[PDB]
């Protein structure tokens, strides 16, 4: 009974315009008609705008580390015209043992060194020389990754979206997918003003990927969104922190990193929650501030900014890029966890290749990636 536009035909409908949908759509867009359907009025309102992203490697898991390592080539040397300014800024990471767990510290050093030969093992004095506000009594040693970097997430994100548009793709905000149905050989998505059809449905909906499967009648993966809060605060007068590394506790109880001339802190939490527009909890912010004030001489005045975002995982902690078993044309780009920005170039290129029934590109295979490692089929016996 209500008017709708005539349906729009495409080759791939991408649900979600965050880093997952943008990166996959970027690499698809040279090959066919891409339409990205995004619920919000902007593409980076959810997790992709909430990360203050950092890059490493040295450290998630074999699959995560391989996706991250394979992404660096694009970040450091993206195609001409992709963006105006460098995407990465140097920002070593120092993981400090505040627990007195030398065996764990040595484990993480040996493991990181295997992918990052410049990985170093520091004693407590060396850690305190690098971040001089550390309390020496609280520090037992550290690892140091000289190769870490900060990511200009908004430039990267906007570069992917711009590339889609330059290849005649569409990025449509205020286009929540409300219904999804397999109709005459295509996936057909109803948005509030009209419908969209394509042989391939690319589910890149962040914390909402299982909700999208629910609209489509496709068995979900068991994705678990987890809240992480962060805040920005001023350093004390006389503390010149702008060149400090990313500092993380060995047991991931907190982290602290410069963000320009301010400091970013976080309790590095992972509280399981439903997919929603998540807000910071006061106990998260108070805990992060408490732990920083205990580990360092800093005292924290009232934050300038607080927020939280969702880091969404499947059971094994690995990302998912692959067609659903038994659901023709439904492709998952999911379970980015805490790693969606730093893995986005390899995930985007790999997912687009697999959607198109193509082998993974050599340079990805050389970093120890294969289709099986990415597939949702591994979550089932
Ligand atoms: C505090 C914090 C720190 C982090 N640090 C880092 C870091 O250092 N490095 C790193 O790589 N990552 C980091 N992350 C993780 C990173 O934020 C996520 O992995 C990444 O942003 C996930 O991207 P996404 O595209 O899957 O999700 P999102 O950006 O949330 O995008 C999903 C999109 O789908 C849309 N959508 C949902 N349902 C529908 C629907 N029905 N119709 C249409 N659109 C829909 C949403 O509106 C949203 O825009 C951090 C995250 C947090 C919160
Ligand atoms: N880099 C580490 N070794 N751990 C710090 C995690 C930072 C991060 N990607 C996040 O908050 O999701």
């Amino acid at each position: 009974h209500h008017h709708h536009h005539h349906p729009i035909e495409a080759d791939y409908l991408v649900i979600g315009a965050g880093i997952a949908g943008a990166s996959t759509g970027y690499w698809l867009s040279a090959h066919g008609r891409v339409v990205v359907l995004e619920r919000e009025a902007q593409p980076g309102y959810h997790s992709t705008g909430r990360s203050a992203a950092h890059y490493t490697v040295a450290y998630g898991t074999p699959q995560v580390r391989a996706l991250t390592a394979a992404s660096r080539a694009f970040f450091d040397n993206p195609p001409a015209g992709f963006c105006e300014h460098p995407l990465l800024s140097p920002r070593p990471e120092m993981v400090v043992d505040f627990s007195d767990d030398p065996e764990e510290l040595r484990r993480q050093y040996e493991s990181g060194k295997a992918l990052v030969p410049q990985m170093r093992l520091l004693d407590a004095e060396q850690a305190c020389s690098i971040v001089p506000v550390l309390r020496r009594d609280k520090v037992f040693g550290a690892t140091y990754d000289p190769t870490g970097a900060d990511i200009d997430t908004d430039a990267l994100h906007q570069g992917y979206l711009r590339g889609i548009r330059r290849n005649q793709g569409q990025v449509l905000c205020n286009h929540e997918a409300l219904e999804i149905r397999r109709v005459d050989g295509a996936w057909e998505v109803r948005c509030d003003a009209g419908s969209y059809r394509a042989a391939v449905l690319v589910n890149a909906a962040g914390a909402w990927c299982d909700a999208i499967a629910g609209l489509a009648g496709v068995r979900p993966l068991g994705l678990q969104p987890k809240r992480r809060s962060a805040f920005i605060f001023a350093p004390p007068p006389g503390i010149d922190c702008h060149d400090w590394p990313m500092l993380v506790s060995l047991d991931e109880s907190f982290y602290l990193k410069p963000d320009a001339g301010m400091l970013l802190g976080s309790p590095a939490n992972a509280d399981p929650v439903e997919a929603h527009d998540v807000q910071p909890e006061q106990l998260d912010i108070a805990t992060g501030m408490y732990l920083i004030e205990e580990a360092t001489t800093l005292t924290i005045r009232r934050p300038e900014h607080t927020w939280a975002g969702l880091r969404s995982f499947v059971a094994d902690g690995d990302l998912v890029a692959g067609y659903a078993a038994n659901a023709e044309g439904f492709f998952w780009v999911a379970a980015q966890g805490g790693y969606g920005i730093q893995t986005s170039a390899a995930m985007g290129e790999a997912s687009a290749a697999l959607i198109r029934h193509q082998p993974l590109p050599a340079h990805l295979r050389e970093h120890g990636l294969d289709e099986a490692m990415l597939s949702p089929r591994r979550l089932s016996p």
